[PDB]
DNA sequence: ATGCCTACCACACC
DNA sequence: GTGTGGTAGGA
């Protein structure tokens, strides 16, 4: 209620060919206005400008059409998915830690330990069954930063929205947050030596952008790619490429339609 | 013409 | 030691 008000208060302050939808907007609110008026299943992507800052331009189109002009990786570099507020979404993680500050850290093993804990939490709290085979593991690491994105592919399950995902993780990670069951493997140090969590809990905000599979930040050149030890394999289909399957799986807001979907909620 | 909002501190107040 | 409130900085 107070979330919408500020959203529209800032909007006034800053105020035959084949079927193809490809609309750009300078403001995020305009893009979502178009989505509400479009009868097709279109979504909002955030595109970083040539400027060095985090200035974004917003694209609206379908997943199929976006992938058409995106897969070559010649154009549409540095793209982000906009996770809409109040939209059902998958369980996803942003994992980071500075390598110099953590010499003994084995990120590959912290990830495995994290997945096991989260899978146990989902079982005890929601009766949801899942394992590492249901977790799309993406990597964007460099010499200086260990970086991974995890996107859970739960069978006929989703969270009410990404805010509720955050509430779920803050709840089950409260032990680790106190260090700042034994969750100490999640504790890492940043460039200044301050103890932080291996799980970045700041990416569960309204309209959070989330770097797309095979995209990099405008400053760098390292793009998100399926990790070497990734264990989620989409069901192969003769009608779509494997890469498109991974793309769809990687989209946090692309909740597969199911006639028996369970929606998980979690309040603060 | 990007969006979002927590960690942090200064200040009452008890 | 609780309670707001007001802002700069990171994602
Ligand atoms: N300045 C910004 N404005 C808007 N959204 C942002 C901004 N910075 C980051 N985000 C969003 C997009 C990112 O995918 C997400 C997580 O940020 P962050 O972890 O810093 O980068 P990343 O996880 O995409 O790559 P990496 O972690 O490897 O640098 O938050
Ligand atoms: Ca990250
Ligand atoms: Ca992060």
């Amino acid at each position: 209620m107070n979330r919408k008000w500020e959203a529209k208060l800032k909007q006034i302050e800053e105020r035959e060919e084949p079927p193809s939808i490809w609309r750009l907007f300078h403001r995020q609110a305009q893009a979502f206005n178009f989505v509400k008026s479009c009868k097709e299943d279109v979504h909002v992507f955030a595109l970083e400008c040539k400027v060095g800052d985090g200035q974004r331009i917003y694209l609206v189109t379908t997943y199929a059409e976006f992938w058409f002009y995106y897969k070559s990786r010649k154009n549409l570099l540095h793209c982000y998915e906009v996770i809409p507020e109040n939209a059902v979404c998958k369980l996803y993680f942003d994992l980071e830690f500075n390598k110099p500050a953590n010499p003994g850290a084995d990120g590959k093993k912290m990830v495995a330990l994290l997945i096991e804990y989260v899978c146990k939490a989902l079982q005890e709290l929601y009766g949801v069954n899942c394992s590492a085979e249901d977790v799309l593991n993406l990597d964007s690491s460099t010499d200086e930063k260990f970086s991974r994105h995890l996107i859970f592919q739960l069978h006929d399950v989703a969270f009410k929205d990404n805010i509720h995902v955050g509430n779920f993780l803050r709840k089950i990670l409260q032990p680790a947050l106190d260090l700042l069951p034994d969750l100490s493997f999640l504790v890492v140090k940043n460039n200044m030596g301050e103890k932080h969590l291996f799980v970045d809990l700041g990416v569960y905000t309204r309209n959070r952008n989330f770097r797309l599979y095979k995209s990099s930040k405008i400053g760098k050149r390292v793009a998100l790619e399926v990790t070497e030890d990734n264990k989620f394999f989409p069901i192969q289909s003769k009608d779509v490429s494997d890469e498109y399957q991974y793309f769809l799986s990687s989209l946090v807001s692309n909740v597969r339609f199911s006639d028996t979907l369970r929606i998980l909620t979690c309040e603060p």
